[PDB]
């Protein structure tokens, strides 16, 4: 029990005008098996954000040892912590580098860094200094362009629906500190809190001018987007005098006002923040982000936009492949674990097929999901039909085999007595015929000889159906009589030879029949329970996210916005379509 984790490291870069992932912070990523808590702390540099990822990630002082461990590491960050609160998970914390740096050209790379760090999300930090004013807000237009970046769904049926009315149901959480704010917190004499600043700040100037658009355009996007909203605050960490100098200090010395917001601050975080989730209840771990990430960037350096669908409809067919494999494994343990090689009937052997097909669809059952058009269920179909038929091919050859040996032992003697001329005396076709009987009521004797019995027999017979009508006619015992009744009785005899075979044809060709259709049955009996489940998952979520888009159109309705509040109106409408 090891599982060590690393610090602080490069997962995007900004490099030329590409984005570019570190091969090993996927490496990384691909280990953490735990359910994860990412915590993005975004913002424009020389705010500090690392100071918070470092307090959030349990550093003592958070004021040294800089993420900035070397220059020009332009790009998104990572750092994976065990997460002290809740057991057995993993906190990953993530930060923006350089945002705001002007390099060479329009750097929409920027940009790209903001979307992407709200994708990868499960609670996104903005961190921002000052007061909430005029230019604070114009320093986020990174979310005016979010409609223009991330894409949350395909279009097929989807023009008449606004795709961004969707960012809802799996945006992160919401939470702007404001750090080294100097702000008596009063409305008309009485105090208010920091999220009561944060609503404030977030209300509507009426009008339709250019210049009440602009100031509108932000803030709508704030209370649409996100499902909830935290506002922190913070006083400067120390007197003027020892801004340059806060890693020499100790916690003594800091303002006792920081040191509580920051308290208060990383108390929340730890224990309010969720497991990043997926349409559907997914818990994420690190295999999975691994692909998001891969998925939303690879995206972006094709020229193409990242899209929550795509990246979670691969994700899935991965996940789901990797459930067939799970499955086939367990039915090829327990088919190898029950069988006889020479089965004594064919119902036998359809029947542990069947009963270990049941096992190995309930294993895929439990490791699915988004398996659209059944596609992997079919994979699974297809692999289980294949190894039933090989099965009985090799258990046919084993019948016949055993079938074919014994054959020289009760047979054999008698095929030296037609050498020796035993029955070459008048008499013969007596003697012939009746030991032919005998060892034939031999061979029937022998248990679990398994099912290729009657044919293997009656072929060898059929060689040996001329040595007796030989017999039959160079005989001088029998009369004529005779022989012309014996002729009649080999007539018969063959007659119900063949309509006996017959008959077990049309018996084994009917369980195969009974077989394949109870295999379909277990199929869609399993299935149909299954998606009883998703179904359930997706009204629950499909709720909630109803119930938040009311709540925001009565606010904008009660602050007077009823245009606002009929858009969302439409919205909701395409909820239920």
């Amino acid at each position: 029990p090891e599982i060590n984790l690393p610090g602080p490291m490069s997962l995007i870069d900004n490099t030329k005008g590409q984005l570019v992932v570190n091969p090993e912070a996927l490496k990384i990523l691909s280990a953490i098996t735990q359910p994860v808590v990412v915590v993005a702390i975004v913002g424009l540099y020389r705010t500090g954000a690392s100071y918070l990822m470092n307090k959030l990630a349990g550093k003592k002082n958070g004021f040294s040892l800089g993420s900035t461990v070397k220059s020009h590491t332009k790009g998104i960050w990572m750092w994976c912590v065990p997460h002290p609160k809740k057991p057995e998970h993993t906190l990953v914390l993530l930060d923006t580098e350089g945002l705001g740096d002007i390099e060479k050209g329009d750097n929409e790379n920027d940009s790209w860094i903001f979307a992407l760090a709200i994708l990868l999300s499960s609670t996104f930090v903005y961190n921002s200094m000052g007061t909430i004013n005029q230019q604070a807000m114009d320093q986020l237009h990174y979310v005016t362009e979010l409609t223009d970046r991330i894409k949350a769904n395909s279009s097929p049926g989807n023009n008449s629906v606004d795709d961004s009315a969707d960012f809802v149901s799996f945006f992160p959480a919401f939470v702007w500190t404001l750090r080294d704010f100097t702000l008596e917190l009063e409305v008309d004499g009485e105090p208010i809190t920091a999220d009561d600043y944060l609503e404030l700040s977030l209300k509507l100037r009426k009008g339709t001018d250019k210049k009440s658009k602009s100031f509108n355009d932000p803030r709508l996007c704030i209370r649409k987007f996100f499902p909830k909203r935290k506002c922190f605050v913070f006083d400067w960490p120390a007197p003027k005098k020892y801004l340059a100098h806060l890693e020499q200090l100790k916690e003594e010395e800091l303002n006792p006002d920081f040191i509580e917001q920051v308290a208060e601050f990383c108390s929340y975080i730890l224990s309010h923040s969720n497991v990043k989730t997926l349409s559907g209840g997914i818990p994420v771990n690190g295999p999975r982000l691994e692909s998001l990430v891969l998925t939303y960037v690879n995206a972006i350096s094709s020229g193409d936009l990242p899209c929550r669908e795509n990246a979670v409809l691969a994700l899935a067919q991965i996940e789901n492949s990797a459930a067939v494999e799970k499955a086939i494994a367990h039915y090829e343990q327990q088919m190898g674990q029950k069988v006889q090689l020479p089965t004594e009937t064919l119902q036998e052997l359809l029947d542990l097929h069947r009963d270990s097909e049941r096992e190995a669809i309930e294993v895929f059952m439990k490791n699915s999901f988004k398996d659209v058009d059944q596609m992997f269920q079919r994979k699974l179909g297809a692999q289980l039909e294949a190894r039933r038929d090989d099965f009985c091919k090799q258990n046919s050859k084993a019948s016949s085999d055993c079938c074919m040996a014994l054959l020289q032992d009760i047979f054999g003697p008698l095929e030296e007595d037609v050498k020796q001329g035993t029955f070459s005396k008048p008499g013969g076709y007596r003697l012939f015929t009746q030991k032919l009987q005998e060892l034939k009521n031999k061979y029937y004797q022998v248990p679990r000889k398994g099912i290729q019995a009657k044919e293997v027999l009656k072929k060898y017979l059929e060689s040996k159906e001329d040595v007796a009508d030989a017999l039959l006619q160079t005989d001088q015992s029998l009369s004529e009589k005779e022989k012309a009744i014996e002729v009649e009785r080999i007539k018969a005899e063959s007659a119900e030879a063949a309509k006996k075979m017959l008959e077990e044809i049309q018996k084994k060709n009917e369980e195969m029949m009974e077989q394949k259709e109870k295999s379909y049955q277990e199929h869609v009996k399993q299935l149909t329970e299954k998606m009883e489940r998703d179904r359930a998952q997706l009204m629950a979520e499909q709720e909630k996210t109803l119930a938040l888009k009311l709540q925001e159109q009565e606010r904008l309705l009660k602050e007077g916005f009823e245009n606002e509040s009929k858009r969302l109106q439409k919205d909701i409408w395409d909820i239920q379509m």
